[PDB]
């Protein structure tokens, strides 16, 4: 039940390959964008803008490693239904409110 509600509220993000992503990403427990690129196929740009869409949905959170060779942090993803259950009560609210104005016209 919250296996597929996670998915439909992926697929509204990103169609199917935020699908994709969520699905590698829990078989995985975490992984980095470039591994969830090779896990699906998709591209690594879009595997990004995914996982920052859950991240700003507050459905995945990450944690960061300095990459000592350059400097650069990359994150290790993970998602996090911690608060799900809020999140898929809010976008019901939300879409039956959006409903409510059309209503009072």
């Amino acid at each position: 039940k919250k296996n597929t509600a996670l998915l439909d509220i992926a697929r509204d993000i990103g169609g199917d390959e935020a699908v994709e992503v969520v699905k590698a990403l829990e078989k995985k427990g975490e992984a980095t964008d470039e591994e969830l690129a090779e896990l699906t196929g998709v591209r690594v740009n879009t595997v990004r803008k995914i996982l920052y869409a859950l991240y700003d949905a507050k459905l995945a959170t990450f944690r960061r490693v300095r990459d000592d060779e350059t400097g650069w942090y990359y994150y290790y993803w993970r998602i996090d239904t911690k608060r799900l259950p809020e999140v898929i009560r809010t976008r019901k609210l939300q879409e039956l409110e959006k409903l409510k104005q059309m209503l009072q016209e």
